[PDB]
């Protein structure tokens, strides 16, 4: 019995990176000699496409990290994450795709919150989207003070508020610019309605909101 | 994630059936086999093998993609390992022999022809139980030269053994002469029962 068998054998395959290379990966404007079976056995994409396997849009630097990942089991991630996910996506490396998801999760902050959430929607990272949605929900107050949430789009902010004072005082904070000073009427109108179901008019007018309130 | 090489090796195993860049004499994946066998690594296709059968080759070839062989009578599994230079395979074999003592004499002589601790662990069972060993079929079917080597190692039971070796006999004179100079109630006892 010896589970260290494959990890031993794979270390062997590793030094045959050079005679043994039966193909080339055509990325950027370069060719990379690869062992077509090993790459086939880990990338359902490369496999079905089975020489010159031309990859569409992946920095040669990332294929090396992904290629080393293939041989070691460890991926060098840190500014680069989304590069490695785009490739994990393209090549269908579920394994590696999960590590990137783990990594992305531990990065969730009050700035990489919305960002990480739009990004997770896009590559369809379900659980990652869940967590970032959640952080946003239970940390809105802080996010309110984020450049990601401020220079945001009015259509995005409308959905950000969607998810269940603290909010009414984030939409008004969303007016940095003569530019976003247009919906302020829509806010003061919503404010009245909410004040229907009180003490909210006062709790607001007790802050530098007055500045944006005055002009209107 | 120790679960890498093993999943990866699993998938590669599903190709054993487009990916075979070489034929073995006949059907394999060149890099894999060359990573597992230094011997095959140097022959670089048709890699012709010397002196192992197909059943045996198909055995090592499978250990390669699985991690473990189930073998269980070895004189050939090791015959091959030493040949293909599969080292850890021979180690798995050693573990299987090292603890198969009891087929206890031939082992010590098998481990020799193969330069195998296994030997050290064979001499130390024979070196001690030489008594019941004498009551074995191997030692009872042993050879002369093979005895001047065992008997002549680092004891009444010995002289008894050598006499307990004469089944029928032209070595007696050397035993008696020896016995005398050395100074056995077994032989004495055999006298009244023998012919």
């Amino acid at each position: 019995s010896d589970p260290q068998h494959a990890a031993r054998l794979l270390r062997a395959l590793s030094s045959f990176r050079e005679r043994f290379c039966d193909a080339h990966l055509v990325l950027d404007g370069e060719e990379i000699p690869v062992q077509k079976n090993i790459l086939a056995a880990a990338s359902p994409y490369i496999r079905t496409k089975l020489y010159k396997i031309e990859l569409e849009g992946i920095s040669v630097m990332v294929m090396r990290e992904i290629l080393d990942y293939i041989f070691s089991g460890q991926i060098r991630l840190n500014d680069t994450i989304q590069d490695v996910v785009q490739a994990a996506d393209l090549l269908l490396l579920t394994d590696l795709k999960t590590l990137c998801c783990e990594f992305l999760e531990g990065c969730i902050a009050a700035e990489n919150c919305i960002g990480i959430r739009d990004f997770a929607l896009h590559y369809c990272l379900h659980h990652v989207h869940y967590l970032a949605t959640e952080y946003l929900e239970t940390h809105f107050r802080d996010v309110s003070s984020t450049e990601e949430f401020l220079e945001l789009s009015p259509q995005k902010l409308k959905e950000v508020i969607s998810l269940e004072r603290y909010v009414f005082e984030a939409v008004i904070r969303w007016i940095a610019h003569e530019i976003r000073k247009v919906h302020m009427k829509d806010v003061m109108s919503a404010l009245w309605v909410s004040g229907l179901d009180s003490y909210l008019r006062e709790q607001m007018l007790n802050e530098p909101l007055v500045r944006e309130i005055v002009k209107e």
